[PDB]
């Protein structure tokens, strides 16, 4: 029988939650029967990507009707949905595509995900937690409570969390310290680069197998560009309550998963609004997207040299932007060093 934590095969379980997968798909209208979990292909889901990106450049473009409702056929015939008596949403505008795009990007993780779980040995020597853990390709260790480090994580999520948006409270379950296999030599030659920081990274929690699997990825360029403040890329929070509100839960299914990775940010491009980046100015390796708030800057502390915002949330410089939290995004994977890993409970005011 295992030899890892209780909290740890309690970890790996919700990862590899089938029902979960499930769930998250029929939620998004998708016709289960003819689209089953184990009929996911990877090759399906580029292919919508580029018919999403058609439909944008129609809808930018302004196209005449019969191209729209066309290509709006086209994807809901690869992507199976099931709206009853009613034909699917026509995909005629930004919000409308976006939205999809998005649901193939999480569509896309539960794909890899079911594809880690159905895949490798079928031995049964091994408990399949065990097995399971093995296919992540990550070590994972429980953060004491009574420890430095977890005050430290409590901290940076209650003090980055209050109640203006406070229509939940967050409580803490377990603290997981990760070290994905490999992902230090990757990172290390930019860890000699100045303006490290420790920061959020909330996600679905059916994306948690590839994420620790694979690592935080990039989308890739057949993805419509629509939906994205800044480009393609890692999008990271200072505050856990700009991150949070990606974990997508609910009174239902109140538990999620958080991301602490530490980032290389170097010399950042300071941004208000929107921008089609992604290329860089010479001497600059992040964008930081200026929100209305961001913690109070006299209570951060730097670990190892890795800085740490995990002050108390006030009115920032500048509220002339688009945004209302710090985001700071990166385009090289290997900028990106996952370091904790938290489960939240998520208690609603309701
Ligand atoms: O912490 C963050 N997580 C996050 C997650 C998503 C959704 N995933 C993208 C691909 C699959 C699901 C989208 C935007 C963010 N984000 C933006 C600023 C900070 C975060």
């Amino acid at each position: 029988k295992s030899k890892l934590p209780k909290p740890v095969q309690d970890l790996i379980k919700m990862i590899f939650d089938v029902e979960s997968m499930k769930k998250a798909m029929v939620e998004y209208e998708i016709d289960l029967q003819k689209m089953p979990l184990g009929k996911l292909s990877k090759r399906q889901i580029q292919a919508a990507y580029s018919i999403l990106s058609e439909v944008q450049q129609a809808v930018s473009q302004g196209s005449s009707d019969s191209q729209i409702l066309d290509l709006s056929n086209r994807f809901y015939t690869l992507i199976p949905h099931d709206f009853g008596m009613k034909k699917p949403p026509l995909l005629n505008n930004a919000d409308s595509v976006q939205a999809k795009a998005e649901m193939l990007d999480n569509l896309l993780d539960i794909e890899v995900a079911y594809s880690l779980l159905r895949g490798g040995s079928d031995d049964s020597s091994k408990d399949p937690i065990d097995v399971n853990y093995e296919k992540l390709k990550t070590d994972i260790k429980v953060v004491d409570r009574d420890s430095e480090e977890a005050e430290i994580i409590r901290k940076y999520v209650k003090n980055t969390h209050a109640t203006t948006h406070n229509a939940y409270d967050l409580e803490v379950i377990d603290i997981f310290k990760i070290e994905r296999e490999g992902e230090c030599q990757r990172y290390k030659p930019f860890k000699q680069l100045h303006n490290r920081r420790l920061l959020w990274h909330g996600s679905r929690t059916t994306n948690f197998a590839g994420i620790l699997s694979q690592g935080l990825r990039i989308a890739p360029p057949e993805a419509p560009v629509t939906g994205y403040m800044f480009g393609k890329g890692i999008y990271f929070a200072d505050m856990v309550s700009k991150s949070a509100n990606y974990c997508h839960t609910s009174q239902g299914d109140p538990i999620g998963l958080i991301l602490l990775g530490e980032v290389a940010l170097g010399n950042m491009y300071e941004l208000k609004h929107a921008s089609h980046i992604s290329k860089l100015p010479k001497g600059k390796h992040s964008v930081k997207g200026l929100g209305k708030t961001t913690p109070d800057p006299s209570a951060n502390i730097s670990l190892d040299g890795v800085d740490v915002p995990l002050g108390t949330g006030i009115s920032s410089g500048v509220n002339d932007t688009s945004l209302l939290y710090n985001e700071y995004i990166v385009y090289d994977i290997a900028q990106v060093n996952l370091k904790y890993l938290l489960k939240l409970k998520f208690n609603f005011k309701t």
